[PDB]
C-alpha cells in the first residue's frame, strides 16, 4: 500500500465515509481508535481489539516517554512488536497531556514525571522523534493546551504558538527520511471557539501541509451544544480532501453529531475508563451493570449487539463480576463496549455510502435517548 | 459417558495415569485443576482456561455462598452456566475456608461474612446442598479443619468429627436423587500427621464408601518433607480403585513427588496467585517478571512452553505491563502460568505411560533447581 492515501468513497451533507490506505493497513472512515494507555488497550489483546472491528488504535505517548521510555522501545522493535499489534497505529504528542497530568516557553515544555517527579523536556524536535521511536504510523503535531475559558488574545497567543510549534513539527518530520516516507503527520487547528481564530489557524496549518487536519481544543468542558457550534463553522475551514480528526471524543452521541459535521476520525478513553465503573453501552442508552435490577437479567449486556460477550455471557453474571471487582469484569465490560463502539462506525458508514445517514442520526438519538 | 467412572490405564510404582469419565466430560489424571474462586478463573475466559488444557475447574464455594449466593445461582441456571463452562467443576465444601477467613459445633459452623459481617451456618447437609445448587460435578464431604501444630488428642477429635460429618455428607447427597445420579462424592482423610489416627480416618471412609477420596490437613505449613512424609503411609491407606485428590498442594516439585505416592489430583491457587505477584513458572525454575534484569528481555517467559503467550509477547512487555500494574499483565501471567502447569500434567501422564516417570521427576527437579 501507499504510505498515506485518503479516497471518500461516499458523502450525504458534510458526511463522508471512505478509507486511510496505509503500509500497515487500511482504516475504514468514519473511524475510532480504541485508546492504548501504557502500551496496550486496557484489558484486551490485541487480537481482541482487532475482532471487535478495531482498523486502529491510540498509542498513549506521554505514558510512554515515561515509564518504558521510547529509546527502550525502539531498541526492543518499536510499539507494534513490542504490543502485539500489526495495524495502523496513532499518537499523540504527549504535550497536551503534561499540561495535565510545568514550566513552558517557545521552545516546549518543562516537566516532573507523575511516577517518579523526574524532570523532562518536551519539545516539537522531540514530540517528533519520541513518535518515531515509537514507530507509529500517523504523527501529530506537538501543540499546546489552551485553557478553558479562555479570552481572545489568550487563544490567539497559544493558537499562533502552536502554528509555529506546527511548521516545527513538520520540518523535524520531513528531515527524517525513514519517518517521512513511512509515516503520515497531522497538524491540530487551535483557537478555542473562536471562530476568526479558528481560521488563521486553518489557512496556517493549509499552508504548511499536512496528511490530516485535527479539530483540537474541544471537548475541555464546553458542553455538546457548544462543541457542535464550534465545528458548524471550523471542520469547513480545513482541506476537504483530508481526514478530519476530531481529538477526545467518544460518546456515541457525539461522534454522530460530529460526523454530521464532516469528522472522519475518533478517540476515546470513556469505552475501555467505563469498563470498570460498570458502565455498559446499548442502543436503548447506557447502563450501569453494578445495578441491583441487573443481578438476575440473564439477558445480554445489548439485544443486538454481535460481539463475543453477548453471545456468551449475561447481564447478572457481569454483574456479580464487577460488585465482585474481578478483572473478568473488566474484560468482558470493555470488549463489549469498544464492540459496541465499532459497530457504532459501521453502521454510520453504510448508512452514509446508503444516502440514509441524516435518518439513522435521528432514529439512533431517539432509542439511545 | 457414566455418571463417574475412573479407570487407571497405567501403573509405576505408587504412580498412575488414566481418566475419569463423567457426564460433562473425560478427566485425564493426574490432574490440575485451575482454582475459581469467585465463579471465574481469575483474569481468564473459560475459553481460554480449556485451552490451556485443563479438563476440569475447581469451585469456590465459600465466596459463592455469600458474593452472588447458592439459591441465586440455582435460580440463573447453575454455576456451569452462569459462568460459562462446561466442563466438571469439583467444589469443595466450605467449612474448611470458614475456618480461616466462629462458633463450631457438632452440628456445623456458626460464622460471619468476611464481606458485610452478616451471619451464617453452614452444616453437612448444607454444605451438600450448596454445592447441588451450584450444580457441582465433584462434590466434597464437609469436614473439620485441624489445627497445625497438632496434638494426637485434639487431631482425634477433629478427624472423628469429620468421620461423622463425612457419613453425614453421604447420606445428604444420597437423598436428593438428581444429585446422587448425575455427580460424584469425594471423601476427605483427616488425621493430621500421625499414622494411626490416618488409618482410622482412612477405615471409615472406605467403610462409607466415596467415589474420591482426599488427603486433607496438607499443605498446612508442616513443610515438603513432611508433607511427602505423610503421603507416604497415607495414601496406601485409600482404596487403590478410586482417585486420591491432594488439596490445596500446587509448587511443580509438591506435584511430582505427590503422584510420586500415589496422587491423582491437584489444585491451587497459586497458578492464579502468582499471576499479579510477578512469578512466572519455567523448566529452570520460578522467575519474577518484575525483576529489572527482564526489561529489554526479548525472549518469551519460557523457552519450550507451547502456550500462545509464549508465542506472541516478550518477557520485557509482560515486565511492563505488570511493573505498570495493567490488567493485561495479569491475563498472560496467569494463561502462562496456568499452561505451564498443564504442560507439567501432560509430561506426567506420558512418562508414566510409558514408564518412564522416575527418571522424568529425577531430569525435572534437576533442571527446576
Ligand atoms: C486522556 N485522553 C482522553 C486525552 C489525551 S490528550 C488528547 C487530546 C484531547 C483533546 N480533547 C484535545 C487535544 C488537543 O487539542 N491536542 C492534543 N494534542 N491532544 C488532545
Ligand atoms: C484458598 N485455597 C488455597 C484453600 C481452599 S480450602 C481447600 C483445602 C486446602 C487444604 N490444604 C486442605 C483442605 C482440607 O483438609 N479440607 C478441605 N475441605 N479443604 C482443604
Ligand atoms: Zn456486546
Ligand atoms: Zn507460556
Amino acid at each position: 500500500r501507499p504510505r498515506f492515501s485518503f479516497s471518500i468513497a461516499a458523502r450525504e451533507g458534510k458526511a463522508r465515509t471512505g478509507t486511510i490506505e496505509m503500509k500497515r493497513g487500511v482504516i475504514r472512515t468514519p473511524a475510532f481508535m480504541p485508546v492504548g494507555t501504557a502500551a496496550t488497550v486496557k484489558a484486551l489483546k490485541p487480537e481482541t481489539v482487532r475482532a471487535t472491528g478495531a482498523d486502529i488504535i491510540l498509542g498513549n505517548t506521554y505514558h510512554l516517554m515515561l515509564r518504558p521510555g521510547a529509546e527502550r522501545i525502539a531498541k526492543l522493535g518499536g510499539l507494534h512488536s513490542f504490543m502485539g499489534w500489526d495495524r495502523p497505529i496513532l499518537t499523540d504528542s504527549g504535550g497536551y497531556q503534561v499540561m495535565s497530568l510545568t514550566k513552558q516557553s517557545e521552545e516546549g515544555v518543562t516537566f516532573k514525571s507523575h511516577l517518579d517527579g523526574s524532570r523532562h523536556m518536551l519539545s516539537p524536535e522531540r514530540s517528533i522523534e519520541i513518535q518515531h521511536l515509537l514507530g507509529s504510523d500517523i504523527v501529530m503535531a506537538f501543540d499546546e493546551c489552551t485553557p478553558y475559558p479562555a479570552t481572545p488574545s489568550r487563544a490567539a497567543s497559544s493558537m499562533e504558538r502552536s502554528m509555529r510549534w506546527a511548521k516545527r513539527s513538520r520540518d523535524a518530520f520531513d528531515s527524517r527520511k525513514e519517518q517521512a516516507e513511512n509515516a503520515a503527520l497531522f497538524g491540530i487547528q487551535q483557537g478555542s471557539v473562536f471562530e476568526n481564530l479558528r481560521q488563521q489557524s486553518a489557512d496556517a496549518l493549509a499552508e504548511i501541509g499536512f496528511d490530516g487536519y485535527a479539530v483540537g481544543g474541544l471537548a475541555v468542558g464546553e458542553g455538546q451544544d457548544e462543541m457542535f457550534r464550534v465545528l458548524d463553522f471550523s471542520v469547513p475551514m480545513l482541506p476537504d480532501d483530508k481526514p478530519h480528526y476530531l481529538m477526545g471524543v467518544g460518546k456515541p452521541d457525539d461522534i454522530v453529531g460530529a460526523v454530521e459535521r464532516g469528522i472522519d476520525m475518533f478517540d476515546c478513553v470513556l469505552p475501555t475508563r467505563s469498563g470498570r465503573n460498570g458502565q455498559a453501552f446499548t442502543w436503548d442508552g447506557p447502563i450501569n451493570i453494578r445495578n441491583a435490577r441487573f443481578s438476575e437479567d440473564l439477558k445480554p449486556l445489548d439485544s443486538e449487539c454481535h460481539c463475543a460477550v453477548c453471545q456468551k455471557w449475561s447481564r447478572a453474571y457481569i454483574h456479580h463480576l464487577i460488585r465482585a471487582g474481578e478483572i473478568l469484569g473488566a474484560m468482558l465490560m470493555t470488549e463489549h463496549n469498544i464492540a459496541f463502539y465499532q459497530q457504532l462506525m459501521q453502521k454510520i458508514r453504510d448508512s452514509i455510502s446508503e444516502g440514509r445517514f441524516s435518518q439513522f442520526a435521528q432514529d439512533f438519538r431517539a432509542r439511545y435517548f
